[PDB]
RNA sequence: UCCCCACGCGUGUGGGGAU
């Protein structure tokens, strides 16, 4: 088979101060969510990823079984976590969503910086997917990808992190690499709610 | 274009950034 991954949908409660705090600062959200897989993290067995969807919905992917009893009472409605074992096959077509921080490390300075233009952002996605065992699907008028949102996360512990929300259609090229890509996430900002590549038929 | 790790991929690549 393939390795277990767990998807948890959390519907956060606007009435909760803790929920509002985490919603306003991805650094705090990271602190909270990490509690659900704390031991696995310490043991090097975990890659926590999440996305705040556009009440507020947070999708959390973990490689190990989360324990959401760690959450404060009234913090969120926790839907039953779902274990899935992706069955990726060569040529399989999938829709995808990915909120990412397209970036490069400058050769001259050694600093990782955000890519500036939409063309650069799309090229980055194409390269990441291809090196990761996928490929964007194409059409007569361009690659099958949209940028739904291009904004900044305001992170404290003030840094601004560019967040680009991609949605489109792709195909599986190499199932082994593709599975690893889903488990690892794509690009920087993984501890801020970026990098979760979600796929579905 | 904030910090850190790896490198004889540097008009950079990959990885990390709770307790």
């Amino acid at each position: 088979g393939t390795g277990a991954m767990w998807l948890t949908k959390l519907v956060l409660n606007p009435a909760s101060r803790a929920a509002r705090r985490d919603l306003a600062n991805p650094y705090e959200m990271h602190r909270t969510l990490s509690k659900a897989v704390s031991r696995a993290l310490e043991e090097g067995r975990e890659r926590l990823l999440w996305r705040l969807e556009p009440p507020p919905v947070v999708l959390v992917q973990t490689l190990t079984e989360p324990d959401w009893s760690v959450l404060d009472e009234g913090y969120a409605q926790v839907f039953p976590p779902k274990p899935f074992h992706p069955a990726l096959k060569p040529g399989q077509r999938l829709r995808f969503r990915l909120r990412a921080n397209p970036a490069k490390r400058l050769a001259a300075t050694g600093k990782r910086v955000a890519l500036k233009t939409p063309a650069e952002k799309v090229a980055w996605l194409e390269r990441r997917l291809e090196e990761g065992g996928f490929r964007l699907l194409e059409g007569e008028r361009g690659p099958w990808v949209q940028i739904l949102q291009d904004t900044f996360l305001e992170v404290r512990r003030l840094l601004q992190v560019q967040a680009v929300l991609f949605e489109g259609r792709l195909e599986v090229v190499d199932p082994e690499r593709a599975l690893a890509t889903l488990r690892r996430g794509v690009g920087p900002g993984k501890a801020l709610g970026l990098g979760l590549l979600s796929v579905a038929p």
